[PDB]
């Protein structure tokens, strides 16, 4: 289960670089030079890294410092062959963003947030990024009167439309991916789930430029089924990017390494991504627990990749097993993929076998055989057949 | 705080008619004649009732029985002046729907579910309903292999498109409202939230025919902010109907009377509905607890209406208070409603006060004053100023 | 992974016998004769069955009917070799228990609940049960004024003390196990968790007669760590019985087959039970989903046993692996088992290496190596080393 | 609703002193001199403040600095009349505590944690504290193998027994209160709820020295009913202290001002505390949101006190209302307070009206009238009768 770059595994600079500061604790690890992270991740078999503007260039840097930080970063990519498929803006750390970025009540902050993002889009395009992610972690509220949500969605649409106008006017190929999160650090965050983000996108001026970057832990933070939400994003044609990690149910954002947390949901996610032929980066947005030293950071990163590859093998064995293929037919998954009424409405209305002469009790008595199917899946996941 | 029919309060036959059967207990109350519910609700000041097909006509009824049930029902509406603004199909009680209705794996069940709905749409139009609600309570799964969600969404789109084709071919004015629910009775239910339903609707053949019927308890069952989700539905122009009740956080669907559960969220919901000028029915989808006798059923129904009216008065006093209007300006809610960059992208890019000369520390040091605003709201809710 | 009776796997009559009625649906399966369940479970390798009084003898039965039901049941145990290690009272289904049994506000109901339990304790002793379980599923409330909780705990202590007085006066060996549940069917249930039940027991007249019967899904329904709670019950010497099943986080009580739901927590539970040498029944309190027919019921029951045995093998391989034993030392699990200050308080107060000369930064810089340990556990669970 | 010191309102130095650093954001406010907090809180009507050792004396301070910090603090208490009823140890911020304090796997860290606490107990006694709080925020784990919970509970019992041995050997009157929390910053925290802490205390060498310091938000973080848990703590005689704040369901620890979050649960909490005659400090453990400036900090603190006083008035009006007293009798709250079987077990066994001649259907048909009672409570809370 050794990763190679063709597996497309990517890591944020902020993941292995996390110093371990949490709400109740100081840092447990020194800061990492982005150059060293690139080298250490390449040695593990990663394909690429991603960054926030302020991860790569310290906030407030001068032009000459900015140029030296990028030049050092570019040399580490050249030395390793690592790519930069995705980038994003930090619109959450600085105190100026305390009431939001694009939806801050203060107009001058909203304008500043847009300028900060536009500057980093240029940098991301230069480094080769195909996707620009927006995480509105500060867009939201802790109380009901502090944010008019219809007004905030107006401001959010304006911000995204202007960013779409900007990349069009430069002839950039980059697309945007919205990363939903239901809460934390705000009491409730706007566009809290995959669904809310997909619905918002359909009201933008150029919807085709925008998709979702769903994160395993963020949907599980709302108790939602992450493979189900990914399926709806695939159905809509909007899975531009994905964040992989682990999460133990409804609580603070844990960002455990992928495969920790809900192991079965991870299996069904990997099964769906491979079956659907998702071709984007397999991006890990995780935090090595602050109990770990620097050797534990890299063990945690390696674990993400390994667990993905183990699940990929087991899911593929599951789908290829003729006994599973037989069980899927017994459970009528083939019938689910058949059109309900390709004969059309009138034919359905006149079809007496659909109502007047439908034997509802005979239909009701037919078991679905889902438990035998699910136990075959569990045996395949555990390597027990 | 006495309701009148112009307040547009509506109740499902299945709410005050609930016999008190739960997963662990037998019925604690006798069944109610729909006629008596209409009379008792009218006496309380309700505007109308809603129904499932099988609430009004017992499942399996003959044509002559069906006609007598409707004739009795119609006479109770005539005697009281009560309206029927909304109707829906029971696609969840009969064992034939155990794997779903529109997305059942068995094609013959999906066709039957469509025919059952189409039959009731006719009845609902005859009784005057403006909205037909779809609650896919059985569309979902308890295990990952039992439902391919992309296939199920294909079947769901087909079902809704055919229903839209049907009402168009009859020249009906009725529109559809999807009622989301994240789980129960299925382990996870498809279109689990307001957002997922809004996103799905945008892929239907005629999206303008479909909106959402969000329920307070269903979004709170996912830990989501119900006023926020209602705001996004209003923003999208899709709040066709609403279900009001109470719910104590993330657990089984409690269906408490409106105002119980999260009292502050109820206040902010009523504030939003009145401020936005929502003109649909104020529909209560609640269950009088099975501890109650028939007198407790009607006290519970009266409580729903009363609590709405109390919250309506307090929210209106909050918005009209000049000290609150002053606090809203101090918190820059006026600036949130102003366009971020009506001067356009180029002007924003050249505006040095948006970036090069933006004093980020002065902006960051400005408090939002949200706590004083929120305490004014709490004083208004409690009648303590 | 074939179970045998020496594995001590037990099932409630109400589990495989569940007809599939849920809050929104009618039964999908016919009722089962308890005799047939005993035979079918024995054929699967089960050790025993458990029952509610009303599972074995239909409520309201005459003495002659009661005797024939028991005689038939006893013959099925004799024919199979199955045991009856545990029994319990149904104090939740009949409408008389709608406000509780032992803590019903109506005193005459509380007295009836006690008499109903005492009658079944006699029957359980006759059938050989070692444990009598109390599940106060109706003890609780949906609103704050309806139950004074200090008064209710007074009544609950009185009920349990009287039951302890009863079994002592008959010279019975049977002990009581309280089964906690945080909510459902009541809005909140008294003694909601393992901890609350353990604390309550310490106030009973004869605490040694009472322990806990924790259920996987019930603690996960509160977002709690079930292996952690089992550990505290073992630490207190109170794990008299256990209910095994699966549950997907915070939502209604799913009662999935064991191993479904949180697979990793199931692994750590089995590891703890085997390491601690728990010698009680491995009891499954699960519901075959109502999508299943009778063949799916037995496949689901077999899956419970199989998954336990797979996890038992993987946990044992994990603990016996010398590389894991090395990682546990690296993570200082050996030091955790050493007394903190066996030298005593004064020696600790005078030990300068505990404070004045403790190198806090050197200690802080030592990584715990938990991630490498946890990835070894994951590799062992998945069969990937 | 103006607080006075006889209302016993207390605040942690760390509450109004919180600089606004969260997992995703830098500080939004400057640090506060503890002296200024004492003065500002006294001016608001507070009775007292509480502290962590490291709140009052910066970590690593020399003896002469330590003495000057305390002397300044003591003068602010003398100038204001403020008391210090409670103190606690910071065993969570420094990286040395990253795997816990009393239950850290490293023995030398456990010994250091004990010495750090013992030093602060001396200081707390000098300042007059009656309660010493233990919050084991780092005692726990993110993975299953990293902590043997039976071993950790052994170490926790040893730590608490040694602290009890220490205060006894000095003749101190101070008692200990354990503050439970289910998760955050650890994935799961040991003794996660009021119940688990009460059960643990009963295994300590001198149980009478230890009680609980429950926090509104911490039990709600597990979806539990906080008034119910407080009632069980009162029933056990262990409510030594309480932390008041607000929390919106199951998510990260919000620490909103008291009264925000679940308003009805706050009402029932205040009703219970006043009815039970709780005489300890009404301590607020809250964080003014980081959107606020220093004026918003004090408005937030004032709001805590005001909301408590409003709820106190409404709860008292509720209990004194003769129509409520009539409804409580109708709902048989009087019968709940009556002993179930003061006639004894034998008399119960021979009482034919408890079983043989109990009319179960007549009992079942009697409604509890809980909804009318609960609507009276809601009318009293809202000032709407
Ligand atoms: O892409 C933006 C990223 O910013 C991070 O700091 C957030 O915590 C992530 O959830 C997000 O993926
Ligand atoms: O509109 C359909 C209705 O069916 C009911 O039985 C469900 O429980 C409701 O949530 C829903 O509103
Ligand atoms: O032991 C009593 C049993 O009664 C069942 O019907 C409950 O649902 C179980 O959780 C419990 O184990
Ligand atoms: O008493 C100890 C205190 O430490 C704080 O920093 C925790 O966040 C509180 O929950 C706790 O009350
Ligand atoms: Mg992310
Ligand atoms: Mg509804
Ligand atoms: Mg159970
Ligand atoms: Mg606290
Ligand atoms: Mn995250
Ligand atoms: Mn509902
Ligand atoms: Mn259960
Ligand atoms: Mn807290």
């Amino acid at each position: 289960y050794q990763p190679t770059p063709e597996d497309r595994f990517t890591f944020g600079l902020w993941t292995v670089g996390w110093q371990g500061r949490d709400p109740f604790g100081d840092a447990t690890r020194r800061a990492l030079d982005p150059v060293e992270s690139v080298r250490r991740l390449a040695e593990l078999g990663a394909h690429g890294v991603t960054f926030h503007d302020d991860d790569l260039i310290p906030f407030g840097s001068s032009d000459s410092e900015r140029e030296e930080h990028v030049k050092r970063f570019r040399q580490a990519l050249d030395d390793t062959g690592m790519k930069v498929p995705m980038a994003t803006t930090n619109l959450f750390t600085h105190p100026v963003f305390k009431d939001g970025g694009f939806t801050a009540n203060d107009r001058d902050v909203r304008r500043y947030a847009l300028r900060k993002t536009i500057r980093n889009i240029d940098l991301a395009v230069e480094l080769g990024a195909e996707t620009y992610v927006a995480w509105g972690g500060r867009e939201g509220a802790e109380s009901g009167g502090a944010k008019d949500v219809r007004d905030a969605l107006d401001r959010m649409k304006e911000a995204f439309d202007l960013l779409g106008e900007y990349v069009t006017s430069q002839g950039y190929d980059i697309r945007f991916a919205i990363e939903p999160k239901p809460n934390e650090p705000r009491g409730d965050i706007l566009l809290p789930t995959v669904g809310h983000a997909l619905a918002f996108i359909e009201r933008l001026e150029r919807p085709e430029l925008y998709g979702v970057n769903p994160e395993v832990g963020h949907e599980q933070m709302a108790g939602l089924n992450f493979p189900h939400g990914i399926a709806q994003a695939l159905w809509a044609g909007k899975l531009f990017h994905i964040d992989l990690n682990g999460q133990n149910g409804i609580k603070y954002d844990q960002d455990l390494r992928f495969g920790a947390g809900d192991l079965r949901a991870a299996f069904w996610l990997v099964d769906l991504l491979e079956s659907a032929g998702y071709s984007g980066p397999r991006h890990f947005d995780f935090k090595p627990p602050r109990t770990e030293d620097f050797d534990g950071v890299w063990a945690s990163a390696a674990g993400c990749m390994r667990n993905y590859l183990i699940l990929k093998e087991r899911a593929a064995a599951f789908r290829a097993d003729p006994e599973v293929q037989e069980a899927l037919r017994a459970s009528r998954l083939d019938e689910l993929a058949r059109p309900t009424a390709a004969d059309g409405l009138q034919a359905l209305l006149d079809d007496r076998s659909a109502f007047e002469e439908f034997d509802v009790d005979a239909a009701a008595a037919r078991g679905m055989a889902f438990e035998r199917l699910d136990q075959l899946a569990m045996d395949h996941l555990l390597g027990a057949r």
